[PDB]
């Protein structure tokens, strides 16, 4: 029959842009791999299921999408959600690509089913870390982090790296996702003298912060990693957002490569940013290792993807005997006004 494909993603919630990015880059795909023929001559079936963010949320939408005979999830995109859904799916021959998920745990717990096309935050904290020591030598740094797998995960990976090369932050506090005052945080803050804010957490709780920083005269530079990059930021955190600084993978809607398919997202009406093209590659690998494989069973393109090496959105994508992919590392980017004067992020 056809291919059965889930999308897992948070639809709806604080992080539903995101989760549009996963659906239409996943659509997409599936779209044009159809038209082309399908995989090894099936046609592509696309489910959705929206996991709110929600890690017992996302176990429903698991166990549903193993009724439902789906054999492949591109997904999910919080960590907390991908590593208990993993299981679940593992446990019922379902193929699992994240496009978004970093947390190391995802592909360290010897699943033949955990797969990804973005990077993971020993990587990005490294990186991270390494910057801080780069540029803010002498900084008061507070490392600020939202209490989840990721959001921990990545501050952890950061902080490690950044004690490490010689920067010792002054402050390691969590704060709850859904808050909405940091007032007392950013009074305590400001005692402390800090000048570098470094968040391991998403878009809303960042922004957030940026915003009543600035409203309390806490003159700190706000550093992220990830899930900072919606354009969602510059209207929760207004014009403080100036300045603001992530890591992230290399632009792949910049990829000459890209030209024509960006402009084809853009003709219909959406901005394929971010994890958008993250998600298209995805779809792109599975049926780039089923055609490798001669087969459409999970577990076949599961060895096949860990053996061969595909074109995709993102590059000629191979991966290691975790399932995690060999790509471009993270690189720096800084919040800035682009040519229509509102702030966006840039490669540095
Ligand atoms: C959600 C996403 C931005 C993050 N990389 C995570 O693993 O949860
Ligand atoms: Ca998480
Ligand atoms: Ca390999």
């Amino acid at each position: 029959m056809d291919v059965v494909i889930a999308v897992g993603a948070p639809l709806t919630g604080p992080n539903a842009a995101f989760g549009a990015q996963i659906q239409k880059g996943a659509e997409q795909a599936a779209k044009d791999i159809n038209a082309a023929g399908g995989i090894n001559g099936e046609q592509i079936k696309i489910v959705l299921g929206d996991d709110v963010s929600d890690p017992k949320q996302g176990i429903s939408v698991a166990n549903k999408f193993v009724a439902d005979g789906v054999k492949f999830v591109v997904g999910h995109f919080n960590s907390g959600v991908s590593i208990p859904a993993s299981e679940v799916y593992a446990e019922n021959g379902i193929l699992e690509i994240t496009p978004a998920a970093t947390n190391p745990v995802f592909t360290e717990r010897g699943l033949w089913n955990t797969f990804r096309t973005c990077g993971r935050d020993d990587q990005q904290g490294g990186i991270a870390g390494k910057y801080l020591a780069d540029h803010f030598k002498d900084a008061k740094v507070a490392i600020i982090h939202d209490k989840t797998p990721y959001g921990q995960g990545l501050a952890d990976e950061t902080k490690k790296a950044a004690n490490a090369a010689g920067v010792t932050e002054v402050m390691y506090e969590g704060v709850n996702v859904g808050d909405k005052d940091f007032s007392a945080l950013i009074s305590k803050m400001k005692e402390a003298g800090v000048s570098i804010i470094y968040w391991g957490g998403l878009h809303t709780e960042a922004g957030l912060i940026i915003r009543q920083a600035a409203d309390q005269g806490l003159k700190a530079k706000l550093v992220s990693g990830d899930g900072i990059v919606s354009n969602e930021l510059a209207s929760i955190a207004g014009d403080a957002v100036e300045g603001t600084l992530n890591t992230f993978g290399p632009d792949p809607t910049l990829r000459p490569e890209n030209k024509e398919l960006v402009e084809k997202f853009k003709a219909a009406g959406f901005n394929p940013e971010a994890y958008t093209l993250y998600s298209y590659a995805a779809m792109q690998a599975i049926a780039g290792a089923a055609k490798a494989a001669g087969s459409v069973e999970p577990e076949k393109v599961a060895e096949a993807l860990k053996k061969g090496s595909f074109p995709t959105a993102l590059g000629e994508i191979s991966f290691d005997e975790k399932g995690d992919p060999k790509l471009p590392g993270y690189v720096m980017y800084e919040w800035k006004k682009g040519p229509d004067g509102k702030f966006t992020y840039i490669q540095q």
